[PDB]
């Protein structure tokens, strides 16, 4: 059911909202650190 | 369904892995940060 996709991805939605906090936060050695933060945030939310 | 339940948390594992990789990488003004960060974590773990 897509009720639970959408749970999940607001799931997600919640945890890149409190990481993009961390990631705008953290500047300095995050540039590798926000390509896999951000690229695995965006993979979870792409693939499910 | 606890399956829900459980993909939820599977997800979130997933992301308490990869923010505590970005909590291992941020050394200085995140010990606010890192309260916010874990706690919503926890919070949304302890909560679902």
């Amino acid at each position: 059911d897509p009720s639970v996709l959408g749970k999940y991805r607001a799931g997600f939605s919640e945890c890149m909202n409190e990481v993009t906090r961390f990631l705008s936060t953290c500047e300095g050695v995050n540039t590798e650190v926000r390509t896999r933060l951000l690229g695995h945030l965006a993979n979870c939310m792409t693939q499910i």
